[PDB]
């Protein structure tokens, strides 16, 4: 509804290293967005439940908004000209911010991932023989939940805490990583890609619509398969911005407007969907270079050359999803996912059926039960 504070702030630029001035609006809902020039909400940019910290390194009058978002630590770093300015922002942000099991229950089998904020471990629950992923966050580094009712997101089974740790026991699919399946197969057929794309769209529609959340981390590495061959979108983020690549995320998948470090929204997920589906259908990334600066330039400046092997529906969809201007991009309007759901490439798809897992997988991984360790 209402703006509580507005004005310029220096924001640490994540991908193209800079302190760029952004015009920010703090709002009564918790929203805190920074536009390049003086200008539906997203919980990703909210300050609700966040931790505010004053520091003088690297620059004087710096502050940090650190948030635990679901199971992931998200940080943004800001700088102002004087200490009185800081206290004005920090007090305004602070005031607007207005609202079973233990380690012993599990066996620890394999390291799945590691970052500055913690670890993800392949785990087996002793009492049931079931396999999960435990995401273990370090309390020293950071200084009441209800799952999404959608089948292709990563559901949380348990949440608990030790004196120095936060532990999230979450689903872990045993049908293999899609990066592995695609590496072997070289390329997916358009119908194979249609099936995965439809399952991705359905999950992200849910996040965007029911949760007011952007994923922002769509990539082949974050997609795994069910025992049944259905999609699982992964929740293993551990990365901390600013320390050794010094940025978080896989740049090959990042939208131009994320790179520019302007405001962005739901359409960043559709750009991600475009890269992912392009990769499944062409067997290669749409933008690639060894050197990150050159890769960034390509994402921002270069138009794509689409292979001649691609049917006209696929090419239309991919060209739509990979438009640089987010307001022009497929799914970038007020309709969001609906724009993509009624694109011609998905002709015939019954979206309630996708949501209900009624779409038949083109590929079943070689696994007899949810307890099959073959892919681990
Ligand atoms: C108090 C609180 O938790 N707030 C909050 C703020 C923003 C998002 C969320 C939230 C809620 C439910 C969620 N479910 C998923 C999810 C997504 C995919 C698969 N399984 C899942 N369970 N998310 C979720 C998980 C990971 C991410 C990854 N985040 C980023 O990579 C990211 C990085 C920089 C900026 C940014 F906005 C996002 C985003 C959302 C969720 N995020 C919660």
């Amino acid at each position: 509804v209402a703006i509580v504070k507005e004005g310029w702030l220096h924001k640490r630029g994540e991908y193209i290293k800079t302190w760029r001035p952004r015009y920010f609006l703090l709002k009564n809902d918790g929203t805190f967005i920074g536009y390049k020039e003086r200008p539906a909400p997203l919980n990703n940019f909210s300050v609700a439940q966040c931790q505010l910290m004053k520091t003088e390194r690297p620059r004087p009058n710096t502050f940090i908004i650190r948030c635990l978002q679901w199971t992931t630590v998200i940080e943004r770093t800001f700088h102002v000209e004087t200490p009185e300015e800081r206290e004005e922002w920090t007090t305004a942000i602070q005031t607007v911010a207005d609202g079973r099991v233990t380690m012993n229950e599990f066996e620890y089998l394999k390291l799945l991932g590691k970052g500055t904020f913690g670890k993800v471990i392949l785990v087996k629950e002793k009492a049931t023989g079931r396999y999960y992923a435990m995401k273990i966050l370090k309390k020293e580094v950071i200084v009441v939940l209800q799952n999404s009712r959608h089948p292709f997101l990563t559901a949380l089974k348990y949440s608990f805490q030790t004196h120095d740790r936060l532990c999230f026991v979450m689903e872990y699919a045993n049908g293999g990583e899609l990066f592995f399946h695609l590496s072997r197969e070289r390329v997916f057929s358009e119908d194979r890609a249609r099936f995965y794309g439809a399952e991705i769209v359905s999950a992200l529609d849910y996040l965007h619509s029911e949760k007011n959340v952007v994923y922002r981390d769509l990539k082949l590495e974050n997609l795994m398969l069910d025992k049944d061959g259905h999609i699982k979108i992964t929740d293993f983020g551990l990365c901390k911005e600013g320390i050794k690549k010094t940025f978080c995320g896989t740049p090959e998948y990042l939208a131009p407007e994320v790179l520019e470090d302007n405001d962005y929204g739901r359409a960043v997920d559709w750009w991600g969907l475009g890269v992912v589906m392009y990769e499944m259908m062409c067997g290669r990334l749409p933008f690639y270079n060894q050197d990150h600066e050159k890769l960034f330039e390509l994402i921002l400046m270069e138009e794509i050359r689409f292979p001649r092997t691609l049917g006209p529906e696929a090419k239309s969809l991919l060209s739509g999803l990979l438009k640089k201007d987010p307001k022009q991009r497929l799914g970038g309007g007020s309709e969001d996912a609906k724009e993509i759901m009624q694109h011609r490439f998905f002709a015939g798809i019954v979206w309630q059926h996708v949501y209900e897992k009624k779409l038949s997988p083109p590929f079943k991984p070689q696994v007899t039960s949810e307890t099959d360790t073959r892919y681990f």
